[PDB]
């Protein structure tokens, strides 16, 4: 409930939505960036009354650099998982598909954030039919002319009010002091600050983060108070607010300063993968820690400082509470840009400006880090060359093929390249000079034809992370990854057939921690003997090769003492019944996360999982577990999160003793579940619960469980209210 | 000498060039389009005094849609034939290469036609160094601000004057009446017209063509006189002059109207290949002739009407006088556009306008013929679909690769496609749905990976012309081209291994006329037995397989009675001496054109060629003939043109009886020629003569021959003055 002073505005907006015309209706929210337009939209999205009243709730991100085809793909992905048929149809075809998808449903609302030009609104409006079902469009805009120019915009342009003072002091106190009370010698400074921010929440949260970072001293509070007083916030000039961000930026440590500045190289509206980005922090040497925690731990700590300062906003978190997807505010992105080019020339972006001509070698040679986001193919066709370029950064929501003749240009022009992520570029093959980059550390790309990883990859002695994505069924690795001592991580989407190591000095790879998806045949004794420090393991392929009762290779997994994350993917031609678990003591004594996919195991097998006393997060995906009768056997003494998706389970019996400490519980696509155990509502730690494609009997059992737990909350000191998801509410 | 009234302007421009500053100097020529800027530039280029004074003379075409990399490639192609090393270097690298290439030479001039914006001039000027050698730049522009903005443009902007009336009447009379005298009842109309064109040569030539097309009657002359009087030519509004072109356009026949309008679909500044374009018409059914001449003959007649009306201007002609490269004036191109979209909606062009968004299906479905010239890859990535599209037209000076996943989009979106020329698009493979186009007639594309022509190509029963270009050494054709009765032409750049026909109805392909270079092993008896009407033959590969004395296959060529054009390319691993011709009577009795490449034959072999009494044009390319002593044996009773390039010939003896009727004579890269026969100057028909990379002894022999022939011209009635090329004059 981190929303202060928006209750009246949200209530009046909701009143506008539920009332008004009975046909199509669009409400525009205009305001100076950072004032709370998207935050208010998110509050409206999560409000219970509107969600109950609206059958379908879609969140859409537009941004300035919107792609209509990409946007239509994004909307289509929210309806049908089988997206292979929609990749070929032209844009109006997916527009009609969206039209009929929302036609099949009931009353719906569409949320369009950060629309910059009226022509974009006109081009996207064609996908929303007028079915006289009181469908609503929550449009957010920076300019009132966008709403004014539309004849169909019958609703008056709602100018969202700026934050009131009563909201100010309370908001800033909640942000910076949390549950603490401000000392008297800082209270007047806080009030003066709140009056001096001119009710702009982004400025308030950024100065709160700055105050947290340095210390809660009266002198520093007076300094920031006079600084914000020296910067009057004009209602028509947002750039001065960037100066306030400067008052935060100077307070960060030099390496942390640098990583925050590098965080701005990403495109606006881009949902950053957390794991990818921590790798960018590590590969570039930005993360330096002379302490007991690992470098990845230090990078996670830095991300935690970023989020708690409200500099980087997290949109989706992992099931266990970790950060999954983070992004930067568009105003903060513009400030980071302005700093990057006009102030400290750390890195530069190459964009198709009004001149429509790309920079030549003379200007490019002065760059140190590049970031090409659109029209990359033309730029690489120009064949640039940078002798002082240390990085190549490029993310796009669309995949761009790699011209073969143009392939050798990138390595030849950048011999001093260190990191090179082209995950939006589909490499067709490997060039010889690509193999000459001895200074490379991070390489990640996609391919649709590469089957054999060549031997010469072993001669890159400075690579730290290697990420490969492909649509091929099986991937063969011929390069000697075992002698690559500095290699730390691997991530693959296909079945990776690692070479069988040969036994010959400290050849043991103590730095290798995570190695993503590996074919079952490579999970041998020698492979795990060379990496005792492995923590995350992933197996992809015919799991029957792993888990035959007579010659199961999981005995080798027993000797891996440092393992905590295991992933198994079943790609066998036949995935029928007959699979069973080995004795429970075979597993590592300190494993934490295991995920079973397409295993087709009997329910009783969790008894093996019942022996592990430290299991806390478990995920079942794509027919991990099934069986008509599920009886809870054994006690999961430390289970916190269990995640089951698309199982034909019918009946489940459970008790509080079986799962004494569960916190997160998820069922998805359970088309045959009869009832959820009532006694689960008797567990105090049971907090969050969700349904998807469940039976009506499951729905009424869920409602009864919610009522019982709410009554228990009325009985005991259950501070954390129960969370139930009525999805879909149709 | 078709230049009237420009003698004074050309003389003063030449005086400016030879005089002025001793360093870099740029003369700009500004004027309303069609006034004669490029024509005056061409006259200056071909003037003898400037060519003698200037060591290096380069012609450069810029146009509005100029590409700096393409332009630099074009300039580099004029210096070194080995262009494989220059394809990889970045733009400034070829700029420096051009800098040193002109540095090695002496005083030079660079001609830049049709420069539209000053920034283009600034970006191209960096390739021209200041060596204090009085180098000159003939720049042609439409706006004086382009010259004014340049600080280095010390020379005053020369505003070229409009043609005077005395030149006018003479110019129009030379254009329309040639050597005839205007009747008195049309002379006053001609004078009134010439005064009413306001001295604009393009208008004069177009109305002369219109008058020629309809008839030289007094009433029609009065009609065109009042029409041009009704259209006053404003000096600042060129669009009204387009109306005058209308007075010509309405006078053409409907099919000829249509083909002229289709001629405008090509990009401005594009040098049209004549053969391709007659193929494009013959495929679209535009050429209809109910007469004895072939359809190709009718198309050539139409092109002749186009050129003699000055609607289409020819830049380079074939050695025998035929049209090789033709183009349209930029003002005429704009008029053709205006007519195409705003008037008769015959065809439309898809371009990246200020909106920066490509048309959708709704507008595209109303189109009948398309023409995409730039940013084609984005358009095909959009995946357009046209149910009423009958043609797909795309030429570019650069090669664009074909995305595999995007490959199927083109055929699926255009099932009613008839012609499809993507010769600027590099196809990587064949898609199955591409093979579903049963309405296709003309297909032409380039590839760097296609080795096997698939069988299903035989199921396209409506194909008339098939053109394939590839860099592969050998091309295999598996499709049954023999049962393709409507197929008329084939053109390949690689060795084409045709399938061996099997003997089984009129299966004989009487419509097949030309079939490009074909691998030697396919020149069998059965192949030539199925196409008795063949006229142009081409063989590419190991010619030793064709021409072994014991088992030569040219006996089969004997039975081909309709053959007139033969091409042979030697791609054998060893091309050493030992090759010899068969007896002369083996050849068809009516052959006209033969070309020998890399044959390595003895000189005496022309005795066989001496037997053919109707040989008129012969070309020797890439070591066709060699030998220290060349003695002329036999009499070429009808030889007109002989063409020899890069031979190590030393001594040649010839007489007038050997070549009694030669007209065009060419020697290129003769690094060892001792002397040219003096008696060749005694031949009356000897008119044109050229040298390239010749010896100094060859140069002085050439000068003596020129002096002797000029003295003979002073003796006899040699109306056609002798033409000698001082090339290079360094
Ligand atoms: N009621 C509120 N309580 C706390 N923070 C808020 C509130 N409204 C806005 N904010 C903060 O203001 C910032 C700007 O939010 P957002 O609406 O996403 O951008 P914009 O206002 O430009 O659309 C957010 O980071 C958010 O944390
Ligand atoms: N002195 C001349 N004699 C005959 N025709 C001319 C003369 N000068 C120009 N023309 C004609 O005028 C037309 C325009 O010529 P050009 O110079 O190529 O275009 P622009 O004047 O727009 O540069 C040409 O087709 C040419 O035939």
């Amino acid at each position: 409930d981190d929303v202060v002073g928006f209750e009246e505005e949200a209530d009046k907006v909701i009143n506008r939505l539920l009332g008004g015309s009975s046909g199509l209706e669009v409400v525009p929210v205009v305001g100076m960036p950072g004032l709370g337009k998207t935050t208010l939209a998110n509050k409206i999205y999560k409000h219970p009354d509107i969600g109950y009243q609206f059958f379908t709730r879609i969140w859409v991100y537009v941004s300035q650099s919107y792609r209509r085809r990409e946007l239509f793909l994004n909307i289509i992905s929210k309806f049908t998982r089988n997206t292979k048929q929609y990749h070929d149809m032209c844009e109006e075809d997916l527009a009609d598909e969206i039209e009929d998808f929302l036609g099949k449903g009931g009353k719906y609302l569409i949320v369009l954030d950060d629309v910059w030009s009226p022509d974009a609104w006109e081009r996207i409006r064609i996908a929303f039919p007028n079915n006289n079902k009181s469908n609503r469009i929550l449009l957010t805009t920076r300019d009132s002319k966008v709403a004014k120019q539309c004849k169909q915009c019958i609703g008056i342009p709602h100018d969202l009010k700026f934050l009131t003072e009563d909201e100010s002091w309370i908001l800033l106190e909640k942000k910076v002091f949390h549950k603490d009370k401000c000392p008297p010698e800082l209270e007047l400074s806080g009030k003066s600050i709140a009056k001096k921010c001119n009710g702009l929440p982004l400025a308030i949260v950024v100065i709160a983060g700055a105050l947290i970072g340095k210390g809660k001293t009266s002198r520093e509070w007076k300094q920031v108070d006079e600084s914000v007083g020296e910067h009057l916030i004009n209602k028509d000039q947002p750039e001065n607010c960037n100066k306030l961000v400067q008052l935060s930026y100077d307070r960060l440590s030099y390496d942390l300063k640098a990583c925050f500045l590098y965080c701005g190289a990403f495109p606006g509206g881009f949902e950053i993968p957390a794991w990818k980005l921590i790798r960018l922090w590590i590969a570039e040497g930005f993360i330096q820690y002379k302490g007991h925690l690992s470098l990845e731990c230090k990078a996670e700590d830095n991300l935690n400082d970023l989020i708690n300062r409200n500099l980087v906003m997290v949109m989706q978190r992992t099931s266990d509470g970790q950060i999954k997807t983070c992004r930067l505010h568009d105003m903060l992105h513009e400030f980071c840009r302005q700093e990057a080019m006009k102030e400290e020339n750390l890195f530069q972006e190459i964009k198709l400006g009004a001149e429509q001509y790309f920079p030549g070698k003379r200007e490019l040679a002065t760059y140190r880090r590049l970031c090409i986001h659109s029209s990359v193919l033309e730029f690489i066709s120009t064949k640039p060359s940078g002798e002082h370029v240390r990085s190549f950064l490029s993310f796009s929501l669309k995949k761009i093929e790699m011209p073969s003749v143009d392939i050798p240009t990138i390595p030849k022009g950048f011999p001093l390249l260190r990191v090179f992520d082209v995950e939006s570029i589909n490499f067709s093959r490997f060039s010889k000079e690509f193999f000459q980059l001895y200074h490379l550390r991070y390489i990640a790309f996609s391919s649709d034809t590469i089957k054999i990883i060549p031997k010469h990859i072993g001669e890159l002695w400075n690579i730290q992370t290697l990420i490969i994505n492909t649509q091929q069924r099986s991937l063969d690795i011929q390069a000697n990854i075992w002698n690559m001592e500095r290699l730390r991580h691997l991530h693959t989407n296909s079945s990776a057939k690692l070479p069988v190591p040969v036994t010959p000095v400290p050849l043991v790879n103590q730095s290798l921690q995570t190695l993503s998806t590996i074919a079952p045949e490579s999970c041998t004794e020698e492979v795990f003997a060379r990496t005792p420090n492995l923590k995350k393991l992933g197996i992809r392929g015919k799991i029957a090769v792993l888990l035959e009762p007579n010659k199961s290779l999981l005995k080798n997994v027993k000797k891996l003492e440092s393992l905590e994350n295991l992933k198994l993917i079943n790609d066998s031609s036949q995935t029928g019944k007959g699979l069973r678990l080995p004795p429970s003591y075979i597993f590592p004594t300190k494993l934490r996360k295991l995920s079973l996919v397409d295993t087709w195991l009997e329910w009783n097998d969790m008894s093996i999982l019942g022996q592990m006393e430290h299991l806390e997060v478990l995920k079942l995906k794509e027919n991990g577990f099934m069986g008509e009768c599920w009886e809870s056997v054994g006690g999961f003494c430390s289970l916190l999160v269990l995640w089951i998706e698309r199982t034909d389970l019918v009946s489940w019996k459970a008790s509080a003793d079986h799962f004494p400490r569960l916190k997160h519980l998820v069922l998805i696509c359970c088309d045959k579940l009869k009832e959820i155990p009532i006694g689960l509502a008797d567990i105090r730690s049971f907090q969050v619960m969700e349904l998807q494609n469940s039976t009506k009997t499951a729905a009424i059992s869920a409602r009864g469980i919610r009522d019982k737990k709410d009554k228990q909350t009325q009985e005991g000191t259950n501070n954390n209210g129960f969370k139930l998801s009525i999805f879909p509410p149709d």
